[PDB]
């Protein structure tokens, strides 16, 4: 099934539980500009290749729009289209001054070498100058599109624009050197982190010593665990990966078993742990439960088998609607996907800030202030959650629509 059409569908059923005109809820179906321009790059063997660059900008009734940029070999208009609609209820339910927005190439950056991906970073940067901007449209890193990248692109941008305002903050994810910000490579881990402590005060569970258990061993999940363990004091008894898990009672160390990770190649065959699949650890008896990994993971065969308290879906929805049903059923409390993993966008925002001021935050600031912002969103989707007695999913996608129906009312973009 189509993407897009899965991101209308999504819309219209929160729209069901909230009051919106049938006018706004159409200005919400479309994206308000989709450019797709043709990028070409000169080879290294000389030939001169053309790829497919998209930017759609969903909406900006907020603020300037917001996303990432995709080099993947599959992706389509309708891909990038429905990412930028789910970016726009990211900012919005986190309260950013920040519209949706997304851009992708069709490429394979793996047959790319490094002279390649630079040439196409700054070619993407001279197709799409005109529609982006640090008040118009900030590009991030995503799929197969790194830090590197990211600099290429500003010093492109700078290059085109003549240094006449704060070209670094017209593009976030970069390195520390050129307007890169602290705090950017926790950021996923922190926000998810932050929102767990909060769903347990919600539940009045003290994670002093419980368990927790994750899926997916990469950059979020191994620092979820980590953050988990340390800030949270939790004991972590579960972490698979892309072969399989372990499983100790007791206890693991993230740090080793990502030192294990790093010298054998995977996390299994942990010392002084069992080795397990991803199916039955998604089912141990744990406080909360954080899947970091492929999308998809909880479906009507295993929703009924979850014995965690709270499910934290760092992971780009691994949950489908018919186990968000059955987990609510149960009483398990969940934090939906687009809230529990917007501490990432959130110090990209962060990011934006300290480009457009010129003045550069510390680690503890940045922390402290993700906190916040994590802290408060929870609380206003927690508050919708009890007040419509709906369900988590549907009380975020409650605020997020209805923060950016009230900005575009505002303009008078919409009459009613
Ligand atoms: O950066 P990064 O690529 O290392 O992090 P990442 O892209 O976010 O990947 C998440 C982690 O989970 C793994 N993974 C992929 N499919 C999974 C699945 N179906 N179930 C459980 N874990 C899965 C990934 O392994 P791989 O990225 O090696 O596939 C990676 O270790
Ligand atoms: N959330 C997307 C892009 C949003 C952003 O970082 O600005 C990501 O995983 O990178």
């Amino acid at each position: 099934i189509d993407p897009f059409e899965m991101a209308v569908k999504q819309l219209e059923r929160a729209a069901q539980y909230m009051d919106i005109s049938e006018e706004a809820l159409e200005w919400l179906k479309k994206p308000m500009r989709i450019v797709e321009v043709s990028v070409p790059i000169e080879m290294d063997d000389g030939s001169v290749k053309v790829f497919t660059g998209f930017r759609v900008q969903h909406n900006w009734a907020r603020g300037p729009t917001k996303g990432g940029i995709r080099w993947h070999p599959a992706e389509t208009l309708s891909t990038v289209k429905a990412l930028a609609t789910w970016m726009t209820w990211k900012v919005a339910v986190v309260d950013l001054p920040y519209g949706g927005g997304k851009g992708g190439i069709i490429v394979n950056p793996k047959e790319l070498s490094e002279r390649e991906q630079e040439r196409l970073a700054r070619a993407y940067i001279r197709a799409v100058y005109d529609v982006i901007g640090p008040w118009t449209d900030i590009p991030a890193p995503d799929v197969y599109t790194n830090p590197k990248i990211m600099g290429w692109m500003m010093d492109e941008y700078e290059t085109i624009m003549r240094r006449k305002g704060p070209a670094f903050g017209v593009i976030t994810g970069k390195p520390l050197s050129i307007g890169g910000s602290l705090g950017r490579g926790t950021a996923t881990a922190q926000g998810a982190i932050f929102t767990i402590r909060e769903a347990a005060k919600a539940l009045g569970i003290d994670l002093k010593g419980k368990k927790i258990a994750v899926q997916g061993y990469g950059n979020a999940g191994y620092y979820t665990a980590k953050l988990a363990k340390e800030q949270l004091g939790m004991t972590v008894v579960a972490v698979s990966d892309s072969r399989g898990g372990i499983y100790n009672p007791d206890g693991l160390d993230p740090d080793e078993v990502l030192k294990w990770k790093r010298e054998h190649g995977s996390v299994k065959d942990f010392p002084g742990a069992t080795n397990i699949t991803n199916e039955e650890l998604l089912e141990l008896e744990v406080d909360v439960l954080a899947p970091a990994a492929i999308e998809e993971v909880i479906t009507e065969k295993n929703a009924d088998n979850i014995k965690a308290k709270i499910v934290a879906e760092v992971a780009n929805g691994p949950v489908t609607p018919e186990a968000d049903d059955i987990l609510r059923e149960k009483g398990i409390l969940q934090i939906p996907d687009f809230l529990c993993n917007a501490g990432g966008v959130t110090v990209s925002y962060f990011e934006w800030v300290q480009n457009i001021n010129g003045y550069y935050w510390t680690e503890e600031e940045v922390r402290e202030k993700l906190d916040k912002k994590m802290t408060k969103a929870f609380w206003e989707v927690y508050n919708t959650h009890k007040d419509k007695n709906i369900h988590m999913r549907d009380a975020a996608y409650v605020v997020a629509v209805s923060r950016v129906y009230q900005a575009m009312k505002d303009r008078g973009w919409v009459k009613k």
